[PDB]
């Protein structure tokens, strides 16, 4: 059932076309230590993870990366703002899988161009002292862009996969573990519990061969909230437990909650709503340390087949436009505000 | 978060030092000829995925084999057996992962040792004329073994994964898709459904490269039953949601239920009793196809770490001994027999 074995070409090419720049080493040196203390409760902080739903169009991320890293210098003191910059769109059967897979929008699979525009992305991002997030989706992809990471994520579609722990494992990053789509929290404490653990897994190099990797675990992995089919789980109650749950996993590190996806049932414009529900919770608590945002220039979303695209839209789900994101890291960096004493 | 890079023999290597025989060549052809006619209704035997929880000890596997082909011409006008030879054990947080993590047991993590001692077994077992099934985990164990395998499976913990049901849509094999932990069958419904499409995506080679593939899709998934959290879903009724949930997707293929795991509540003496209710199905429908078994020389199981380990005995989850699955056999040719008009 293989039609085709086509070549890729490996990190090593495109890490040195593409090399790690001065500012880029320094934004993710000291972003990633930023992370790892709010994540463990050290700062008190909240950590913001904001950007499009997924990358389409790396022009209009650079414009809003621009307008993101103005807001850096108003909010610093009390948020930790790392941009949201995704390459992938989960889907229930088929669709459009996301920039690296099909960079081009059009069922071409270019997937050595995807690599190489998402790294040189990504350069430009950090390049430009912003720190960024991804979804960290297989044993491949990372050995592309792992080191201009500062938080990663595995999705709540592979909270469960043993590989995804191991991974997890070996990443410098910080990582956030999603919750299952049907609303379990106790597989992603499992699974952050997992990933604190050395493993022997297969993977591979910069060479782009396979190879045994032997990691030393991730002390810095922790749990994000995003609903499901249990309902949303962003109130109180919900991440009480969580806590309770890691604490039975001798796990300390602190909560994130993502606004969007199943907490806002898909809803761009209950976003808001959810983060008022979350901010109340800051100001009396240190057990929430971040949330996730999905946010755009243009609001909404739009049919990836539409010609011609709106800029600046979403061609996935739904985000909020920039106007709003602001007014959302007035509200968060309030919370943080009467938190503090 | 790495520790150490270490060497992986290529599977072309592998493939040099333990060939693909003349025997087990007409033993795989065949058998998943049959496994496909078996999984799309165009024959009444039912498919019986029978053996270990996990191999541990491949000289045992290999007396348990003799034994199993004993039974086959006893059998085999109504029911088509395949051994099951899995080399992984899921773990909630940590454990030992299986036979190809750790062949000796002793957390040495001789993984080379353990993917050339996987291969001689399915070699050997083939070479018998025994048709073999297993769990296909990642995209870089395959390459080892793939073609000594007539039917595979997706587990219940990545059957929302994405590169699974990818790796899925290229594999010669007929392939199941376990229901989700929770018990959740549409799912492993959409699994079934998105592997039957082509996919462009990252794999590896049998030189031990990384590479892209494009597949063709594979025609002969089907879900597996095997229970989780919402309970036991062996029943009528569960049987009849699944093949609704299957037409709606437009997908012919029929349903295998696990008479282990989540379905027998991890009891080992419940699979029996699990198989007389499908048997009872299988005398008057023909949507039931197949189901699975978990077997061994000895009854139960035993600590891998207890010294000396007892001969035959799972070390992971609890099997019937071979006493007892000879009269499971008995049970679903009899079953066969009165559905036959
Ligand atoms: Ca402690
Ligand atoms: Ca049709
Ligand atoms: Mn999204
Ligand atoms: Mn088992």
């Amino acid at each position: 059932n293989i039609k085709k074995e086509k070549v890729l070409i490996p990190a090593e090419v495109l890490i040195q076309d593409i090399p790690l720049l001065k500012t880029s080493f320094e934004t993710v040196r000291k972003s990633r230590k930023e992370i790892a203390n709010i994540i463990h409760g050290n700062d008190d902080r909240v950590a913001v993870v904001v950007g499009p739903c997924s990358i389409h169009d790396p022009a209009a991320a650079i414009e809003y990366a621009t307008k993101l890293k103005e807001q850096v210098k108003k909010f610093h003191k009390d948020i930790l703002i790392i941009m949201r910059v995704y390459f992938e769109k989960p889907r229930t059967t088929i669709g459009w899988k996301g920039f690296i897979n099909d960079p081009d929008l059009d069922n071409s699979y270019n997937i050595n161009k995807g690599l190489r525009l998402a790294r040189n992305l990504l350069s430009d991002l950090t390049n430009m002292g912003l720190p960024c997030a991804t979804e960290f989706l297989d044993v491949i992809t990372p050995q592309y862009f792992a080191e201009l990471i500062t938080w990663g994520a595995i999705g709540a579609r592979t909270v469960e996969s043993q590989v995804h722990r191991e991974l997890a494992s070996g990443l410098s990053a910080s990582i956030g573990f999603k919750n299952a789509t049907n609303g379990d929290v106790q597989v992603a404490v499992d699974a952050v519990k997992s990933a604190t653990y050395p493993h022997h897994f297969l993977s591979t190099t910069k060479s782009g061969s396979t190879a045994i990797f032997a990691t030393k675990g991730n002390q810095n992995g922790h749990v994000i909230l995003r609903g499901g089919a249990s309902g949303p789980n962003f109130s109180k109650e919900h991440v009480d437990d969580c806590i309770a749950k890691l604490k039975k996993a001798d796990i300390n590190t602190k909560v994130m909650i993502d606004c969007s996806h199943g907490n806002s049932q898909k809803d761009h414009s209950k976003q808001i709503s959810v983060l008022a529900d979350i901010c109340e919770q800051i100001k009396h608590s240190n057990d929430i340390f971040g949330v996730m945002i999905e946010s755009n220039l243009v609001a909404g979303n739009q049919d990836i087949n539409k010609k011609p695209l709106t800029y600046g839209q979403s061609v996935t789900d739904k985000c909020v436009d920039f106007e709003e994101t602001v007014k959302m890291l007035e509200m968060l960096a309030e919370a943080v505000q009467v938190r503090r004493g």
